[PDB]
């Protein structure tokens, strides 16, 4: 009796991989969404800058880099992953004040 409209898929993956620019890569991301260290490490894998920042000084190779650490590089290689569009907001949300100036 008409009416009827359904879809929206759901995703699917377990422990992604790494890749070994994956340092260059945040700190490209973070000078892409002017974001910062903080911001996207806690919207990368809920962590902060000191640490975060110790992860592109050290830059721990994903090959021996320890599970803790991996744990975390896995997160943000899957947060790296996210569409554009989303990191965009998702860092925004974190700032939470545009305050334009």
């Amino acid at each position: 009796g008409s009416s009827g409209s359904s879809g929206k898929p759901e995703p699917t993956n377990s422990s992604v991989e790494v890749s070994p620019d994956i340092y260059q890569q945040v700190r490209d991301e973070l000078k892409r969404a002017s974001v910062s260290q903080a911001v996207f490490a806690r919207v990368a894998f809920n962590r902060t800058q000191g640490l975060l920042s110790e992860i592109l000084r050290k830059e721990e190779d994903p090959r021996t880099a320890s599970q803790s650490l991996l744990v975390n590089l896995r997160a943000m290689q899957n947060f790296l992953n996210l569409p554009e569009v989303e990191r965009d907001r998702i860092y925004q949300d974190e700032r939470s004040g545009p305050s334009s100036g």
